[PDB]
């Protein structure tokens, strides 16, 4: 039969009605600077695509940040590369500096203005009602930029958000995953970390939208309100869909699959099972009571939704009565 095609509901053709360039970054030309203008500081931690370095520019004697990017397709470098720069002077988006190379191992080195992020391990259990809350409508703010930019970020999760709270500073960060939104494309769908990956990734939905960073926003958002780290702990891929149906329940996710007329693996048949909807107050008590209101379950709630199609968009969220003290202020 095949599964039910899908667009976006807002920002739908924005890359369409842009210059070929500004979307086509295989095409994309890099002008390279040189990494003798940097000196490496000390490491700041890595990943799998990356190895990053505090940095100190020596023409000026500020201090950077050092993205050194291990091996993959040189189509993934420029895209990363095409997207930072077409995102640049954004709200919360973090700024490019430069691009240089090794001179003799040739790795090619992303430089980014630095930020001094206090890590959230420590910082997400000493964060007031209001500043969750201040918080979250600045991501919004980068989230709802990059989309009208026709960007999806698709990685999503508190490690990739560095904040300031000295400052209240906010930047939203790894783009390393980020791709253009097209109407009608089907995207690879093993992207993002498990605990924030859609139900739409964990179904096999390709045709998906800027309405994917919603879903990991949500999770972000109940995991501080609640104090639960991660809110929907899975083992797997599959057994994370599950983590997420004892909540949201079986019967909208089974109406969800049959609307966009999904093809649901084998594997899936004897794990899920039936599930009732959960009432968010099952998952309040006295340690995070202080952090739950009726607007910010209520805000949490259209987050979390299977049908990408009913999740709130950004600029939507950001008019929502939960953030209402931060638009005061
Ligand atoms: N601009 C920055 N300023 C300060 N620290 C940073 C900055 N960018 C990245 N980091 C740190 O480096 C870590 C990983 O950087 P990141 O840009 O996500 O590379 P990555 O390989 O794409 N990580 P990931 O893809 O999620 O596995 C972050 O968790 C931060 O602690
Ligand atoms: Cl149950
Ligand atoms: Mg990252
Ligand atoms: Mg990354």
């Amino acid at each position: 039969s095949g599964p039910v095609p899908s667009r976006a509901r807002v920002y739908t053709d924005v890359n369409t009605h842009r210059p070929r360039e500004y979307w086509d970054y295989e095409s994309h030309v890099v002008e390279w600077g040189n990494q003798d203008d940097y000196q490496l500081v000390r490491k700041l931690g890595r990943g799998k695509y990356s190895e990053v370095f505090e940095a100190i520019n020596i023409t000026n004697n500020e201090k950077v940040v050092v993205k050194i990017l291990k091996p993959v397709k040189k189509k993934k470098i420029k895209r990363e590369i095409k997207i930072l720069e077409n995102l640049r002077g954004g709200p919360n988006i973090i700024t490019l500096a430069d691009i240089v190379k090794d001179p003799v191992s040739r790795t090619p080195a992303l430089v980014f203005e630095h930020v001094n992020n206090t890590d959230f391990k420590q910082l997400y259990q000493t964060l007031t009602d209001y500043d969750i809350r201040f918080y979250m409508y600045e991501i919004l703010k980068a989230l709802d930029y990059c989309h009208s930019m026709g960007i999806m970020h698709r990685d999503v999760k508190p490690h990739n958000v560095m904040i300031d709270h000295e400052h209240r500073k906010l930047r939203l960060i790894d783009w390393g995953l980020a791709e253009f939104y097209h109407p009608g494309q089907e995207y690879n769908v093993r992207v993002a970390s498990r605990y924030f990956k859609g139900p739409e990734l964990l179904v096999d939905y390709q045709m998906y939208d800027y309405s994917l960073d919603m879903w990991s926003l949500g999770c972000m958002l109940a995991s501080m309100i609640f104090r639960k780290e991660p809110f929907f702990h899975g083992h797997d891929n599959y057994d994370q869909l599950v983590r997420i149906a004892k909540v949201l329940g079986t019967e909208d996710l089974y109406d969800y699959i049959d609307k966009y007329n999904i093809e649901l693996d084998p594997r899936f048949n004897d794990i899920l099972g039936r599930h009732s909807r959960k009432r968010w107050e099952r998952f309040v008590h006295s340690e995070n009571q202080h952090l739950v209101s009726p607007e910010a379950l209520d805000f949490l709630d259209k987050l979390l939704r299977y049908d990408h199609q009913s999740r709130l968009t950004a600029r939507e969220a950001m008019e929502h009565p939960y953030f209402y003290p931060v638009v005061k202020e």
